[PDB]
């Protein structure tokens, strides 16, 4: 695949789909999905959510020039906002002429949080759990045969204290499970429920919450970008003297959460729209997102900005991504799914993988517009 | 305006919107908006984004019930998940016999960032600022009379200095705008950049970023709800003990930010379908909420449950909230022009009171199932 897309900007929406549909070789089914309206049809909608009366639209756009490790990916985004997907884009070709976006994830792991209450002993029946951890790993895994089969499972768990709470002493396990293909909170929820009883045994207390954490602190996504002094310069501005502004911008924003809050917001533009192309849930992504931003105590930059040794500006995206080509309605949505054949991809984290690269493209966009006014 | 809306969960999508088109005397065109596909034409669709091939649904639904300062209202969500429009309606329900939600707001005032670097004397300068205030707050209102006119416009400079970062000391002014019905971003943008050589004539130091903060934290919208033991009451709980189960979940929120995070999440469940539905920027609302969620230096929970000296459960939801009547996708959407007419609202802030009563709402929801689900 090619994703450069020449000319794409100013073809009609028609011509844009009937190029789409060339490069990826899609079928004429699949192109009359985005040709007309009304590809979710009502009773889908009705069964999505509650007391609906309709549908509601926004423009499905794809940008261009993305490149993952060395391959090409198409990238469809759904928003309202000008200049995210014209950004996104043009971030993309200037990264292209250096490699591209180099990318990488941890497996697919979630947290599903167990809360106990009603012990006078917390941090003693942390470690009767511990002691017998691997009893309670297997009870998950046996809730979920299939998901073991698949690869995935309960991988261990991890167990935390809050002693003294104006509520009275709580503690806290963690199941910590490899979800595969799936954004994991059903999945994670369910092994929660299962594992409740066993844990009310073993510490005598009184179970209360059973569920996901959506600080999906163990479930990263990186990328990687780099920029040349050359391709940054313009005519009022030499490159390197952008790069330099860029460095200025990102300490601003490592400093000032007036500043991170607007800096994060930029990173959000690129991912959330890919997020809703492909049916996943964006509230999840949001809330990890910034809530991982802050995991210092103090809120700052999800990106990083520097020189390297060469003069050459480097940038990188570490973040929680918790998204789904399963579950939730990733699979419900026929566009959804039209989405995850343009993207072609073949697992939750490679679809991770573009997406942290979307938002590094566009605050690297945001940026260099900011130090170049 | 009755908002109760009887059976309106059983009812068939065609059915629903007829009772909203009576309740409301929808016009015919109004109506037919939503009655078939394609209410977003792609001559507007094509203008609004780039790269456009086509669009995008996601169900349209209207959570019922809901009050705000004694008035019911209806709200227009738009989202992809189960649950979040039921439990909306069921909790506005519950709300309603204790006097439904009552909210307030401040001014709709934004900030706009304007970064000066290479100040030799960033806390002096930080003076001849002050000293000079009413002169840039002069200059800042030049432009947009029509917006004095309306009773918005700059209200106040603020600066704030970080004389020690590893790029060098950093001056930042703020310019605190009331922007009216808009989110804010273009007239506070615009703004930055008017007073930006008059602060380099002032500082002798070189302006960098001009651009509107999205920690919008003189925007607040706030939101109180109360319910009674009674209410809450289950097959298997106490309406007391259920009320102790939500107050153990808060305070589990409060202490934990991997429960935080989900607890907030839940929040946004109720108030980002809303913002979709407006056609309003919903990663601006997004960044706003998390970012004052942390403010005190540890990420906790954007609402607060108590029990009050009755017993009774109180929340409340207080958080920035920029949101518009006006600008992009908000005018330029017939369903989100749609969304507003349902609503009835008429200011900005009007807007931002019925979010944050529906993050309220939805908080509860999450609380109370979470609370009341029997051990298996
Ligand atoms: C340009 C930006 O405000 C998003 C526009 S909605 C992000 C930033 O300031 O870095
Ligand atoms: C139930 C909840 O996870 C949202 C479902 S997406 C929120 C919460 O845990 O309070």
């Amino acid at each position: 695949l090619d994703s450069r897309l020449p000319a794409f900007r100013n073809l009609s929406p028609a011509a844009r789909l009937d190029h789409i549909g060339q490069l990826l070789g899609l079928s004429h089914d699949d192109v009359s999905l985005l040709a007309n309206a009304g590809a979710l049809p009502m009773d889908i909608a009705n069964g999505m959510i509650e007391n609906v009366i309709g549908t509601f639209e926004l423009p499905y756009a794809v940008a261009s020039n993305f490149q993952i490790n060395g391959r090409d990916v198409l990238v469809p985004l759904v928003v309202e906002e000008p200049s995210i997907v014209a950004a996104a884009s043009y971030m993309a070709k200037l990264a292209r002429a250096n490699g591209g976006f180099t990318t990488s994830s941890s497996a697919p792991l979630m947290h599903a949080q167990v809360q106990i209450v009603g012990i006078q002993d917390p941090l003693n029946a942390r470690l009767s759990l511990l002691r017998r951890k691997d009893e309670i790993i297997e009870l998950a895994n046996r809730k979920d045969q299939l998901l073991n089969s698949l690869g995935g499972g309960c991988r261990d768990i991890e167990v935390h204290t809050f002693a003294d709470t104006p509520r009275g002493p709580m503690l806290v396990a963690h199941l910590i499970v490899d979800v595969r293909d799936a954004m994991g909170a059903n999945t994670v929820n369910t092994m929660a429920e299962a594992v409740a009883p066993l844990m009310e045994a073993i510490t005598g207390g009184q179970v209360r919450l059973r569920i996901l954490s959506n600080l999906a602190d163990l479930r990263l996504a990186r990328a990687q970008v780099r920029i040349t002094p050359q391709q940054l310069e313009t005519a009022e501005f030499s490159g390197e003297a952008v790069i330099e502004g860029i460095l200025d911008a990102y300490a601003f924003a490592a400093v000032d959460p007036y500043r991170a809050a607007t800096h994060n917001k930029g990173i959000m533009n690129g991912i959330d729209p890919l997020i809703v192309a492909t049916g996943n849930d964006w509230r999840a992504v949001e809330a990890g997102a910034h809530a991982y931003a802050c995991r210092s105590g103090h809120y700052g930059s999800l990106t990083t900005w520097e020189k390297d040794n060469n003069g050459h500006l480097v940038g990188t995206l570490e973040m929680p991504m918790p998204v789904g080509l399963v579950g939730g309605a990733t699979k419900t949505h026929p566009l959804a799914q039209l989405s995850l054949r343009i993207l072609g991809v073949k697992t939750a984290q490679a679809l991770a993988e573009i997406a942290v690269a979307v938002g590094l493209a566009q605050n690297l966009g945001a940026m260099r517009a900011l130090a170049t006014e």
